[PDB]
């Protein structure tokens, strides 16, 4: 299983993909 | 034999809490 | 005071300024 | 240089992705 | 004592981050 820890870098890394994305 | 849910790193614990702000951010938009 | 935890990772005092830094841009925007 | 951890791979993106919003503000 | 590159990493984000938050 990925760690809790890359998945929050997941995450985090497609919540500023959306930022990007809807600015 | 050791614990089999410890608590979770510190670096979780942060990445949670900067995964929350941004969502957060995020929803108020 | 509470005790004072052992000393932090250069990774921990990193994402803590990182989450410092959204926190501050929550708040004033 | 030795193949990058998970980690570094998701953090050059994240960079990546402040670098971007920086540049387009 | 040479920086990981996670750290190395960080520093850029956090850097990055300073600076948004500079020119908002």
């Amino acid at each position: 299983a990925p760690t809790k820890e890359e998945v929050l870098l997941t995450e985090i890394r497609d919540l500023l993909k959306e930022q990007n994305n809807r600015s």
